[PDB]
């Protein structure tokens, strides 16, 4: 139907860069402070200048990517405040004060239950779930993607592409044909989880990314972290299936894991298991 | 409701070759190959099954049950499976098992069989079962060519293809044939064809008899012969798995204990007569010494 979500348009000296948070191989990341014109509040935030380059044929680009973030409602994706712009449009959106769930992760690794792995995995089904439902391809899923809001709720939150190269989190369409389906994301799936259940291990190390497409010829994937049991381990090769059609679907992900959710001691072993924006409104 | 923490190897294909074939059922093959971990100077012995040809999605997402399963269990009665593979058509990789077949052995070592021998093969299949019924799961597909040899001293079983919970007509019971029911009381007839099979040295059930009166044969009543080695306290075991009433079939727990009965005192139940018993470098190591 309708389809009115605000997309607020802020000027650039209303606030500023403080440190840097990523850098993308087009466009970076800021994280740093609103500040509404003379009301007194310090809006925490992130933002994303844009590739320096600027040629035209990207701005109508950049900015289908924002009517995007600003289109959807749903707990588990990230949802657009405002853009700014400058010649060479800039996004702005509440920023995430747990940081990237791949950060997250590193640093309270020590302290992570079995019980809080699960959630995150059956949210992160529902945000993809979302989109899938909404017809569109993340193509760039994975752990720094994906943020903490509260160690209770997580949101996806990158669109570079959300086309409506990470080769390592890429399926063996994607490599070798560029082709991305909504299959194609559960590939990504498979290690973004592969992700969390080594607390931050680099899927494939040391193995230079072009052998990456004659390795999964050969049947080799990514090794069963520790604490996954071989139920949980068993999910995450088969959303590594060279056939596009025998992975899961993210609706029935939801599901499995919501059955662990459950009984999250049954498939975790873990040793010694036991101002603001969004207040804006 | 215990958590399953077994482990599942993903290998890369180039790791390993295949050498010479083993045996068919006509969607997959086996083989027999040489496992060799990266740069490790170490050629494992191993067995390997490339699935039947196609790979239809709907069989891929089945395929892949069963590594679930042979993955899962712990006896020393039935195979572990040590890897798998990831071709597109999905492959499972395994410890090889040095004297082949429970059925090619006693074909090459038959003039030498102890029958002390015999009936630990018996009782030992009977546990291996029984582990199985225990854990509520029906193989379907039990017969000789499916049981291994570790050592003259331990076998184990291993092929699940059918691998079914809740076509070799020979070895399947009536209410298979007919209806295509598998219970764990229709494993049992299948057992009870695989001692004859042992009993024979390998004398292949029903000869020459033509697969299709084979459902009406037993309607007739007729079933298969005494083997000689036998005495009938042990035929008898026999043909009790074979009632037409699964009801009337003995349990795989009872089976374990009725053989062991006759393992304390093997030569007043097998009649043998010959009773008593007893180029190609090593770069080499058998499926333990690698974790
Ligand atoms: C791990 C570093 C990081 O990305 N941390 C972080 C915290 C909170 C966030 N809130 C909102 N956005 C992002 N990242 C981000 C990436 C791309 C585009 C946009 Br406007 C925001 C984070 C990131
Ligand atoms: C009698 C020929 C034969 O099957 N020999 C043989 C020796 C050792 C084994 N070790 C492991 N597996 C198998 N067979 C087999 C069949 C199906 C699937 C798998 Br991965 C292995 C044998 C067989």
């Amino acid at each position: 139907a309708p389809n009115q979500a605000l997309l607020r348009i802020l000027k650039e000296t209303e606030f500023k860069k403080i440190k840097v948070l990523g850098s993308g191989a087009f466009g970076t990341v800021y994280k740093g402070l609103w500040i509404p014109e003379g009301e007194k509040v310090k809006i925490p935030v992130a933002i994303k200048e844009l590739r320096e380059a600027t040629s035209p044929k990207a701005n109508k680009e950049i900015l289908d990517e924002a009517y995007v973030m600003a289109s959807v409602d749903n707990p588990h994706v990230c949802r657009l405040l405002g853009i700014c712009l400058t010649s060479t449009v800039q996004l702005i959106m509440q920023l995430m004060p747990f940081g990237c769930l791949l950060d997250y992760v590193r640093e309270h690794k020590d302290n992570i239950g079995s019980q809080y792995l699960l959630n995150w995995c059956v949210q992160i089904a529902k945000g993809m779930n979302y989109l899938e439902d909404r017809r569109l391809v993340h193509r760039d899923l994975a752990a720094r993607n994906v943020l903490v809001k509260t160690p209770q709720h997580v949101k996806i939150t990158d669109f570079g592409r959300a086309k409506l190269v990470p080769i390592k989190w890429m399926a063996l369409e994607s490599i070798l044909h560029r082709i991305y389906t909504h299959q194609s994301d559960v590939w990504s799936y498979g290690v973004t989880v592969w992700e969390l259940m080594t607390f931050g291990s680099k899927p494939y190390d040391g193995i230079p990314a072009s052998e990456i497409s004659s390795i999964l010829e050969k049947g080799e994937r990514l090794p069963q972290p520790p604490i996954c049991t071989i139920d949980v381990y068993m999910i995450m090769v088969k959303c590594w299936m060279i056939d596009a059609d025998s992975r899961p679907k993210f609706r029935e992900l939801i599901i499995e894991f919501s059955k662990m959710a459950r009984d999250p001691q049954r498939y975790l072993v873990i040793q010694g298991d036991e101002v603001d924006a969004d207040e804006y409104l």
